[PDB]
């Protein structure tokens, strides 16, 4: 796993980002996708950057794993599909994320 001999606690969190009109964060990942620096063997979609003083600054953090966005599943999704879907979203994006919480 990502950590040697232990696994961090996980919290599922629901947040709403108001696009302004941009997301205010960047992603990487996906099945057969661009990878990620958090859980490198996990093919999920991860937040890689959060725009300072942007619409996600109080809500998201690097390393958050997006598992659902506006009712669409981001599990087994490809990078391009995730990017395309996020792009179609006009204003509010309701995300379900998994955040690792160190002890």
């Amino acid at each position: 796993g990502s950590h040697m001999g232990h696994e961090l606690a996980k919290q599922e969190i629901r947040v709403r980002v108001e696009k302004d009109p941009e997301l205010g964060f960047s992603i990487s990942g996906g099945v057969g996708g661009r990878g990620n620096p958090f859980r490198p063997d996990d093919d999920g979609i991860f937040v890689t950057r959060v725009q300072p003083e942007g619409p996600a600054s109080k809500l998201l953090q690097p390393g958050d794993k997006i598992i659902q966005a506006n009712g669409y599943s981001f599990i087994n999704i490809e990078h391009g599909q995730a990017v395309s879907l996020l792009k179609t979203f006009q204003n509010t994006v309701e995300l379900i994320i998994v955040r690792e919480v160190s002890s």
